[PDB]
């Protein structure tokens, strides 16, 4: 035991997705002598139904001891229409809040040669290589006042500044590694908040003046998302707007079943999929892997430093997604034998 | 036929200007006894007036039968303040007439696949509408404010706000092909959960139409991906101006996409696309949702409709013959109107 780390396998394809990075993670363990141990808590629906609440003292208490988690999606159908207090979404924000994970990350990358996946013609899609830094621990996520009557509902968007400030950092961070070039999102235009937003990103961006910093209007920024992508390097923005444009993003490499994240900040980091519990194909054994795979590469670096051992995984999901692609992105390879060309291609290299 | 033309900043203008060549056409060999006038708007009228609406301006607007507008703002007026800026004017506008109503239609038409992005199998018979809730939500929500260490803004909508805009998607889709996805953050918002919930009740009076529900950002994938699977689409104010820059991308540029404001007062056609400054002065700006949005006012507040199909049907002839730059063709405004009044005739 040198790498400890809490799985959190959620509800619907959460399980069956995070087996597959588990299997991954073993082989790697295996093969590196990393050291490896996990254990598994309830989370999510699948806690609702044993404790009475989505994110229960013993798993708040694996969160804390680990030093990384790896997550699955929660949600589903079978949870409709409980107190909000209680529903598997509101742990996973508690999730987030009691770790003030502020930082998610979420890349879209096309890679090379797979351009054709993509919904949108090839040349839109090229190249492209976009990191999405969302705000995730405040705004109309968390913001007060907030509730319902009969005859009305109300939710309140707000920032602070050192809430801002803090988020801009890690994208300018983020941005000096990369291509030095951030877009920050807002509705500068209609909202007091895009404004506070725009002018405190602009004073964060004063101390990095390495880095080129450019505003977009959020409903614009989704069009060029669609129509430019590939001129893109640092995206910021707030809780909502980062939610959109990452599902939006996915279209990019060609579905949602391929988008990975990290939640970084004070607490332990989390590591999860974009996409959610997906119960349309649950127990079906067919959803892709992929953000999961990938979501456990972003542990490995962020979380333990291995930045060549997480290149090795990325790679090697490319390799099978070219080889033997699942069923969102055209191809015939389930969940299983997915994992399996991965495998395959990790032990050869 | 009485109209207030208000052209607005950067593109604006000349967008309009192209529409109105449309409109002079199509009332000559019609008859339409077309009168308009000219009134200042946006940052146009910061700088004769220093205010984005006008006392004549609203006058105008309140003794047309329609508006054609043009958009508004620019880097010229960046240094404003918000409640003075070019955009607040436009918010102004829709508020003073209760035009809660947003109609946004996507469509691909029969013979432009391939001007779409999408794959042309994505792409054939796309035709989505999204009606967008105009003067409510987080846009106009008090208590909002700003102090050095803070800012909020308020998601708000009440019961009536809501029913309004879903009957007006249910009659649309009654009209079309009788599906509405409502869209929302109901998983996260409490006001998510109470839009979802008004939408089913007045759903019940619409037993004839299917009723699906999305969260905002899978229906942003979704609408890329599979957009041939929607018809109506309900929305409030912030998701519904997201959603339908987004939707740009399926006919294939933001420059094609018309809108009509509807409510209590005077109606109000305009395009999607902002003033795109990058862009303005060059004689290049695809005038097509100009043009479009004049065919709905035609359809709209007149009672046009084959008129409306008419000036539709020219400019994706035009489209097809000699497309504008955004659509990786070489036509600027003044050749491609020459194009859709050359069909016309
Ligand atoms: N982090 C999370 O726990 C998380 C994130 C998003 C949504 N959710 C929850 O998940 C449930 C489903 O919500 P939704 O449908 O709006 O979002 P979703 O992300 O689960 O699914 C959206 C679409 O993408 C498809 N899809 C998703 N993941 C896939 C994969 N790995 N392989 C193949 N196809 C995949 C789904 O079938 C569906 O068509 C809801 O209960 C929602 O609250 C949870
Ligand atoms: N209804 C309105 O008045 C309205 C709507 C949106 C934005 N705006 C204002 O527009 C200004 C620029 O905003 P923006 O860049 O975020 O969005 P935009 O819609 O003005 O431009 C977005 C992008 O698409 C292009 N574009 C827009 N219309 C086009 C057309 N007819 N033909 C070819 N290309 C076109 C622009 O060059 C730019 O690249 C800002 O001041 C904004 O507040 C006004
Ligand atoms: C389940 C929900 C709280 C969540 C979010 O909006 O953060 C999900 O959509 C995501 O994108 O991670
Ligand atoms: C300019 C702005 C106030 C407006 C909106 O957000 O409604 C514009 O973006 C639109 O899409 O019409
Ligand atoms: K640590
Ligand atoms: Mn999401
Ligand atoms: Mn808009």
């Amino acid at each position: 035991a040198s790498m400890k780390v809490a799985v959190l396998p959620g509800d619907g394809i959460g399980p069956e997705v995070t087996e597959a990075a588990l299997k991954v993670l073993r082989a790697l363990d295996e093969a590196e002598g990393l050291g490896l141990a996990y254990e598994v808590f309830p989370f999510g629906g699948a806690a609702i139904d044993a404790f009475g609440e989505p994110f229960p003292e013993p798993t708040r208490k694996g969160v804390e001891e680990a030093e990384a988690v790896l997550l699955g999606s929660v949600g589903g159908p079978k949870w409709d229409g409980l107190p909000r207090k209680i529903r598997p979404e509101t742990g996973l924000l508690s999730l987030r809040k009691s770790q003030d994970l502020f930082a998610n990350l979420r890349p879209a990358k096309v890679f090379p040669g797979l351009e054709r996946l993509s919904p949108l013609k090839e040349e839109i899609a090229r190249g492209v290589d976009v990191l999405i830094v969302r705000e995730l621990t405040g705004g109309i996520y968390f913001g007060e006042p907030r509730g319902m009557s009969e005859a009305e509902a109300w939710n309140t968007e707000r920032y602070s500044k050192p809430e801002v400030e803090r988020v801009a950092r890690v994208a300018f961070e983020a941005a000096r590694k990369r291509r030095k070039h951030v877009v920050s999102v807002d509705k500068a235009n209609v909202l007091e908040v895009g404004e506070f937003w725009r002018k405190t990103v602009e004073e964060v961006g004063r101390g990095y003046p390495d880095v080129a910093l450019e505003h977009q209007y959020v409903d614009a920024m989704a069009m060029h998302l669609v129509r430019s992508p590939a001129r893109f390097d640092v995206v910021v923005t707030g809780n909502i707007f980062g939610d959109i444009l990452s599902d939006l993003a996915s279209v990019l490499p060609g579905s949602l079943g391929l988008l990975p994240s990290a939640s970084l900040g004070r607490g332990t980091p989390v590591f999860a999929p974009v996409h959610g519990s997906a119960p349309d194909i649950a127990g079906k054994g067919i959803a892709n892997p992929t953000a999961a795979i990938l979501s456990a590469a972003m542990m490995l670096e962020h979380a333990f430093g291995l930045v060549e051992l997480a290149r090795k995984v990325e790679d090697a999901v490319a390799k099978a997604l070219l080889e033997t692609p699942p069923p969102d992105l055209g191809g015939s390879a389930g969940t299983e034998a997915f994992t399996a060309t991965v495998l395959r291609h990790l032990a050869a290299a």
